[PDB]
């Protein structure tokens, strides 16, 4: 299990998704759509609290992305 690193706070919208603070290891259970139910939706365990939460809101150290196509809404 990589632990990857939170680029954001994020506030859950349900008990199902996992609240992230900027600076939060991530460990990372499941990058499939199979398990998170949403495609670019990760599961993951931070604080002893599992859940889903979105793929672009991590890095692998903590630093910015890698540079390319953003998220509309």
């Amino acid at each position: 299990n990589p632990v990857w690193t939170a680029l954001f706070d994020y506030e859950p919208s349900g008990q199902d998704e996992l609240a992230l603070r900027k600076g939060d290891r991530v460990e990372v259970l499941s990058r499939d759509a199979a398990i998170s139910g949403d495609e670019g939706w990760w599961a993951g365990q931070v604080g002893g609290q599992v859940g889903i939460f979105p793929s672009n809101y991590v890095s692998r150290g903590g630093g910015p992305p890698p540079p390319g196509p953003a998220v509309a809404e």
